[PDB]
């Protein structure tokens, strides 16, 4: 907030109108680039952290090849215009986006969006990760924070209450910090807990599979409006997993070094304990969750759980869920 401030031009370019985000990694703000002809930019003003010059550096890296290969944004990934140093900060300079899908949901009661909304999303946001997959890149921070709207616009109407629906459901894919390539060093852990997959956690080495996971949790909060992981302990965690999907592979468990979680090769869960019971009670079987069997429901859902299959091997791929059947009705 000491330089943030609103009217501030940046590197003498950028005039701060707005702060759009605030966290550990920094701030985005909305500015005006006067040399472009005042058009709105998101500026993402990086904390002096270590932990987020290194991202920093990377998301530039990363875009820099991903717009350059697509420069059009075919495939859906944000447009990074530049970068520099002001007041001794990296700053990343993007095309300007709506609200995140998660502002949406959050901003509309956390009523969840409808299934040809689901539809349209799911495909581009398989679509954007299928192309970073392509180019040997895993994106590992895959949630609704890091799926924006292209456009924010909704009409109104009575439903309850009022209703918001978007004018324009296309998104585009954000948060490039945390991408990896095959051939470079990987983070142990990695994504934000809700979205992280069975081996992330058992730290059985990651790829490509663990994005497809993380969208399989998406489209689930994207068709019932919250999560169906709401924790903040691996342990947990997995035996949410367990409830919701079934008992984890022996192999899986066997291989893991994460000896902590286990016992004799079974997850070592309290059912007698407060968590136990808040467990039990909060998730069940996967298909419990549908709120309709009509064909399509059936459809999204099929797909979801190849989507969180444990084995990442025998995970769905992106070119694969692509010619899934739930995308039928897109032609
Ligand atoms: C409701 C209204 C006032 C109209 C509103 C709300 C939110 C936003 C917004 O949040 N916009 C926004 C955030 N962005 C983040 C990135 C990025 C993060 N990491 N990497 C890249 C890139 C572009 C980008 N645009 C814009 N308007």
């Amino acid at each position: 907030h000491l330089i943030c401030q609103s009217g501030d031009v940046l590197s003498a370019r950028y005039e701060i109108v707005d702060t759009l985000g605030e966290g550990a990694f920094g701030k985005v703000v909305e500015c005006i680039d006067h040399k472009a002809g005042g058009r709105h930019v998101a500026v993402k003003i990086v904390k002096n952290v270590d932990r987020y010059c290194e991202a920093a550096r990377s998301e530039i890296q990363v875009l820099e090849h991903l717009n350059t290969t697509d420069p059009n944004s075919t495939f859906r990934c944000v447009q990074m215009l530049e970068w520099f140093e002001h007041h001794g900060h990296i700053c990343i300079v993007f095309e300007l986006l709506g609200l995140s899908t998660y502002d949406f949901i959050k901003e509309n009661g956390f009523l969840p969006f409808r299934l040809d909304h689901i539809r349209k999303m799911a495909y581009q946001i398989c679509k954007s990760v299928n192309f970073l997959h392509s180019n040997k890149l895993t994106h590992t921070d895959l949630k609704p924070e890091n799926i924006l709207f292209v456009q924010s616009d909704y009409t109104e109407a009575y439903n309850k209450r009022d209703e918001r629906t978007l004018i324009n459901p296309d998104i585009k894919v954000v948060d490039f910090g945390s991408a990896t390539y095959d051939d470079e060093h990987h983070s142990t852990l990695v994504s934000t807990r809700h979205y992280r997959a069975p081996e992330v956690i058992l730290a059985l080495g990651w790829s490509q599979p663990c994005d497809v996971w993380s969208i399989g949790c998406i489209l689930i909060e994207y068709y019932l409006g919250f999560t169906v992981f709401p924790t903040h302990d691996s342990k947990e965690h997995l035996a949410m997993m367990e409830r919701i999907l079934g008992p984890l592979p022996k192999h899986m468990i066997q291989k893991t070094r994460k000896r902590k979680y286990f016992h004799h090769d079974r997850l070592d869960w309290d059912e007698h304990s407060s968590a136990g019971r808040y467990v039990s009670r909060r998730c069940k079987p996967l298909k419990e969750f549908m709120l309709s069997q009509d064909v399509e429901h059936e459809r999204l859902f099929d797909l979801i759980q190849k989507m969180l299959e444990y084995d990442p091997a025998k995970r769905i791929t992106l070119r694969e869920a692509l010619k899934h059947p739930f995308f039928d009705l897109l032609k």
